């Protein structure tokens, strides 16, 4: 079947530790900095979420629109002003500004008042995040590779996308590590469609995708029926009967962002084959003192 | 004049990071990943222990016993039982030993209940931590190594001796004369180390009760530590006051206070004035310097 899913394989004692973003706890998020601590520390399996740039090139950021409480300027202040799109900014002008540190005055850097402040990182191209991990050889980590589609629908420009990113994944030849993941469901369509022999792996967070309020299968029978291989609920929406009912139908069930040690060791007792967590330390050693490894 | 302070002291911008043991609340103390880790956290200056085994071996761990909350045996299981004393082990039975991880069962292991995980971590000797460093070459960091002596052996001077002659040998053999600064609480054996290494700087440790005879004397630390020689004065947090701080700095002292890692004691620390403030999360104190517009280099 997929191979690549045998790093996110749960099993009875087994509880897989994917680091959100790296370690965004730790260190600054979607750097290479931060992916390079994540797999010193022994995590096996990396999430990261990869833009298009207005030259076409794969970017590692989540947003959309580069954050103020996350983004310097050259002569290291905090940006100001609009927010600027991913999707209008060459490369090259993404490349000259700084995300290795959060701003401690903003309500998002005092969620992670603990992340290292480093300065002069920038947001690496998805193919520098292949090439480190390529580097390691049989090491290299199972990949979460979160497409997140230009929201301003032209299929055109997705499919774009779709096969920009695969083109890296390719060059890097990262296909046995590499995961197809998304909230936009035909997006994970057309990562079948270019990529077949990659897995896909459905997103979903209950509100409060599919039309929440008025689909007649649950959740897990959906995902099974669109073709995915994996199922990644948000936390607060799993419960072991959904857990179960994935399981009958082949699905790896992959929960995320799971901070808190009570929601951690809540999780870990569901039955899931793996939480994505910005504290991976916090998640390892919380999975030891159950009698767990992610091995 | 010397060189190693450079990298220690502070100024009215600059309150210096020291990494301790690494950095103890993310990654297993005393390592070689956790020391790396810490150099790419940014962090410029380090702090580690150093003691002697049976065969001499100059090694990087934090107590003359190893602790079973630490250590787990050759098949992977904490050990239990009294502590074995590093000094009648030699370098190979400790190097048997895991020490990539905490048990989060016990005492110590709650207080660092963030710490990565690892497995088939041995304790270093101090030749590999240094050949480490040295490898980042202008970016070495400063290194505050801290002598730990065994009290068994208070009565012989020799070995004793030896234990610093070992120490500098190392030292010596890596170039990184101008990044180390010899530290302990065994103010005895900063007398040693500086008639074999007046090169190097000499850092005092304190910690009140609530080294010297806290009870019996009459002069203060700083005033102590000048009188003795030193370098720098490295007194424990709740010792600290900002008075005891600019008293060091009139005496021409640097003042690095350690362990320190809750909020508000970071700020409180930064605000006295120290040079420089030893942690175990690097990231924390690095953040609180910013929040503060100071920085570390
Ligand atoms: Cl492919
Ligand atoms: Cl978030
Ligand atoms: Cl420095
Ligand atoms: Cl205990
Ligand atoms: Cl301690
Ligand atoms: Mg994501
Ligand atoms: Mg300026
Ligand atoms: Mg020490």
């Amino acid at each position: 079947g997929f191979s690549q899913l045998e790093g996110l394989r749960g099993h009875p004692s087994v509880v897989r530790v994917i680091g959100h973003r790296g370690a965004r706890g730790v260190m600054p998020e979607n750097t290479l900095e931060g992916f390079a601590f994540t797999l010193a520390a022994g995590v096996r399996a990396l999430e990261f979420d990869v833009v298009m740039t207005a030259d076409g090139v794969p970017v590692v950021t989540h947003n959309h629109h580069l954050a103020n409480a996350m983004t310097r300027d050259g002569q290291g202040h905090w940006l100001t002003g609009a927010e600027r799109q991913v999707a209008e900014m060459t490369y090259a002008e993404i490349r000259a500004l700084d995300v290795g540190g959060l701003d401690g005055r903003t309500v998002y850097g005092r969620r992670f008042p603990d992340q290292a402040f480093l300065t002069g990182i920038h947001v690496p191209r998805l193919g520098e995040l292949l090439d480190l991990c390529a580097g390691y050889g049989d090491q290299a980590p199972y990949l979460l590779l979160e497409l997140k589609s230009d929201p301003a629908h032209d299929h055109a420009a997705r499919a774009e996308m779709v096969a920009a990113v695969l083109a890296d994944v390719r060059r890097y030849r990262m296909e046995p590590r590499t995961v197809m993941h998304s909230f936009d469901w035909a997006l994970l369509g057309e990562c079948r469609r270019q990529a077949p022999d990659l897995p896909t792996s459905y997103l979903s967070q209950l509100p409060e995708g599919p039309d929440y309020d008025r689909m007649t299968e649950s959740l897990p029978q959906a995902v099974a029926s669109a073709g995915g291989q994996l199922w990644c609920p948000y936390f607060l929406d799993v419960t072991p009967e959904l857990v179960a009912e994935a399981h009958d139908l082949g699905l790896i069930v992959l929960t995320w962002t799971v901070n808190e040690p009570e929601d951690i060791r809540r999780m870990a007792t569901t039955g899931v084959d793996g939480i994505v967590t910005d504290y991976p330390g916090r998640t390892q050693r919380i999975l030891i003192d159950m009698g767990l490894s992610w091995t």
